[PDB]
């Protein structure tokens, strides 16, 4: 196996399918990446997930999961895992940070524990975790920024993509086994977002990451940005646009030409009622489904669906069993495998314009 | 050490303070007991924690969990584990279930699947999940209830103790090596509570719960019951109040003779970002913590608030990490095992009365 080799298998406008070879597995693309973890079917199943850096760092420590083998024995799963580097904490968590050139330092702690992140520490400890795709360390411009602010924010975290750059490639063992994306910046304009290409694509990376987008912009908007911003990527590198996002988010953006995708709303939404089907997203608590005898959605073939009726699940939440909201969130993961197998699926029969419309067509009418 | 011995060490009024000796370890009461979870500060740590059965049942099983060695080995936890019997999901699931004198049935599951509960089946699947006090199969009688329904549902429960009774003592390891638990009720009206004290105790039991409360009932109607319900139980057996409660019903609740409590309340709060403290409780989602620099109580020893501002949490939950609700959960677990011990303190020191007092003046200030 290679250290990262990307493969298109097919094409169809602006939208690829293909894999991604790694030492550790194989990912299909385009790919759904939920996040994994501490260890406690084939069709609803991952091909990578996701270790939460920022998380990991405070809990139960970098150098603690080192010393317990990585993060592929934390998680139980010796198939490839990506890294983020923290740039999005750099911005969700800006108010107990403060920012230099070198880094961020993060506001020290009552027992006196300080944490930090820059280029250098946040490769280090992707390392430490045994990620086999690292993220370089950026900050996630927040949202909305002044053009100014947008282009600051951006320069600064080119200047950061190559220092994480040449950290990644000063440990060898790191160098020769895991991969490294450059994340794109420059908010929702055009021209940061090509000068953010330029400066990473001279650098030189494995994939690209279309960062700085699901902050709350909203659909038109992130498609409008997508729109300019992915062509300006290396086309025969993997694209990743971080956080995205709804199923119709993730539709669009593989018509747009992304290929890897992130996304916390088949958790956060499964904790909080809502189920995503073919019909579109129900609210379980509605009192529509009380005696509704039906699976949550009635071709997925997840294993909640196969055993447990919204009836059942509806009244799970309202009794207060926290196992409602497991078989939610269960089913919701396995949702999004199927739509990925459904995309990939469709683009090698050159079908995806017309999975595309059908997929909108039954989504947005609601007949759940 | 002994099967099951419960001792008093100091009185105050009705409140009692002492242990109960069971062959896996001693129970110091009055006790908190936390509900427990799948195995991943001693001054903030439990005697014994719970297994909620019904959840188990389904997942993994309880014949799973036993082939595994119990739920000492599934939740790691080699002290006592108290189990319920499914008398709660009786009520709150009620919708999906059909009842008769034999026992409840649920709804048929997509696959086929069909759990059924009865005083036999509870006992022998809370055998299966090793389980050191067992309780017995019972109605949690919906709230509100006329005289009529309450009647006839705590008549019922009194037929099931006697079958839950018997099944218990057929298994000769069980009634060896574990203790089953008696459950009052009798809604709120005086002669039915009594007429189920009675029964019970003809019965026999190694301890008394209170069943049928913390549904909704309001704390002035929950201490009113608790007044003529407590003393109608045997004075020198272990009183378990189940489901019980915020703080301030715990207190009271200790005042009015009560040796044992669980409440949903210190995880559901801190999934939903309210912490209990000596001042009160917090809504940490208040603006007025975002630079709060104290931890989140003060005095509390927990390893929260050992390391974590207010600040840090308020931004963490702000900025969808789950690792903000998680050190809630965690600070909310231990500060109800400090307040116990704070309690059982006071009563050894014949000052509970006053600390009664002292911790509601300071508790309903709210002076965080
Ligand atoms: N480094 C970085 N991460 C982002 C994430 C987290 C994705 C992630 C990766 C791995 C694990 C967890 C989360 C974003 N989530 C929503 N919008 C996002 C933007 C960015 C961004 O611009 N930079
Ligand atoms: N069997 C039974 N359980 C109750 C619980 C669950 C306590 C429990 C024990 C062990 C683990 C989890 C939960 C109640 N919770 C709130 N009110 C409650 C009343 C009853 C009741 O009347 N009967
Ligand atoms: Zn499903
Ligand atoms: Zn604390």
């Amino acid at each position: 196996r290679p250290r990262f080799s990307f493969s298109i298998a097919a094409r169809e406008g602006k939208a690829r399918t293909g894999t991604i070879e790694m030492k550790r597995g194989v990912i299909r693309t385009p790919a759904f990446m939920p996040v994994g973890t501490a260890a406690t079917v084939r069709a609803t199943g991952a091909d990578i997930i996701l270790g939460n850096t920022y998380h990991l760092m405070l809990r139960p420590g970098a150098e603690r999961i080192a010393k317990l083998g990585g993060l592929h024995s934390f998680m139980g799963w010796d198939r490839p895992i990506l890294t983020d580097s923290g740039g999005y904490q750099v911005m969700s968590l800006s108010s107990l940070t403060k920012q230099s050139e070198e880094g961020v330092t993060f506001k020290s702690h009552l027992d006196g524990s300080r944490h930090m992140l820059s280029p250098e520490r946040s490769i280090e400890i992707q390392h430490l975790l045994g990620s086999d795709i690292v993220m370089a360390f950026d900050e996630c411009t927040p949202y909305p920024a002044t053009p100014s602010r947008a282009a600051s924010s951006m320069e600064r975290s080119m200047r950061w993509a190559k220092r994480s750059r040449d950290a990644f490639d000063s440990r060898k063992e790191q160098a020769e086994n895991a991969a490294l994306f450059g994340i794109q910046q420059g908010s929702v304009f055009e021209n940061l977002r090509q000068q953010s290409a330029d400066a990473l694509a001279e650098i030189g990376f494995d994939g690209y990451a279309v960062g700085g987008l699901a902050v709350g912009e909203g659909q038109d908007e992130m498609f409008r940005v997508l729109d300019f911003s992915v062509p300006m990527l290396p086309d025969d590198k993997p694209h990743y646009l971080m956080g995205v996002g709804k199923p119709d988010d993730i539709v669009g953006a593989v018509e747009r030409g992304i290929d890897m995708f992130d996304c916390v709303l088949p958790t956060r939404s499964g904790r909080n009622g809502q189920a995503f089907t073919w019909d579109g997203p129900i609210n379980i608590r509605n009192a529509r489904f009380s005696e509704d005898l039906k699976p949550l959605d009635s071709e997925c073939h997840c294993a909640v669906c196969q055993k447990w009726s919204r009836a059942y699940i509806h009244h799970l939440i309202r009794a207060g069993e926290i196992l409602g909201a497991m078989l939610m969130t269960e089913h919701n993961i396995a949702f999004y495998q199927q739509l990925m197998q459904k995309i990939r699926d469709s683009i090698s029969e050159g079908r995806f314009s017309q999975f595309a419309q059908d997929f909108r067509a039954r989504y947005f009418a609601r007949n759940s």
